[PDB]
């Protein structure tokens, strides 16, 4: 699809068998999702936000659907204001910026 | 142009007679620039996300040139670690997400 930016670019994702709303965020290096259960071992990760740094949990090779497009990759879990699909997965689904 | 997301989508902007590097950020509602002088009245605002909030100065009707495209809108100025072009200006240059 082509998504304009007059409103927040919110889409539906599927992760852990559940539908969630998430923001397509080209300003985010990484994908971060609100607290939920994911399989496997995790590693620590620091995000640098506009207001400061924050530590989250990194899960690798997680299955996730974004607007119906299947992806498998790194998902961070922590206290994000909104679920964020960052560049790591935007690249997987072939998303570009155009003007 | 078409901009892939393998790396941060940084572009050159011209604002207030100055050249700066800024991030095209579809997850940002607003545009926020590091400390600099801008003309006109301003009012204080708080903007935030995963790492906390920062206090910024809101300037309205500011002309910017983003990667060669002129636009006008509100620009926030404050202690942001990265210059951010948000949706309020991305729309004006015709920027969309495509996949
Ligand atoms: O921390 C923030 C942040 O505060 N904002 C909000 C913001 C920032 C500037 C202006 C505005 O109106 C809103 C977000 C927006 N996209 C990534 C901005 N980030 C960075 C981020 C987020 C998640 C994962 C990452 O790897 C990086
Ligand atoms: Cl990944
Ligand atoms: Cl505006
Ligand atoms: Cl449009």
């Amino acid at each position: 699809p082509q998504i304009t930016l007059w409103k927040r670019p919110l889409v539906t994702i599927k992760i852990g068998g559940q539908l969630k709303e998430a923001l397509l965020d080209t300003g985010a290096d990484d994908t971060v999702i609100e607290e939920m259960s994911l399989p496997g071992r995790w590693k620590p990760k620091m995000i640098g936000g506009i207001g400061g740094f924050i530590k989250v949990r990194q899960y690798d090779q997680i299955i996730i659907e974004i607007c119906g497009h299947k992806a498998i990759g790194t998902v961070l879990v922590g206290p994000t204001p909104v679920n964020i699909i960052g560049r790591n997965l935007l690249t997987q689904i072939g998303c570009t910026l155009n003007f």
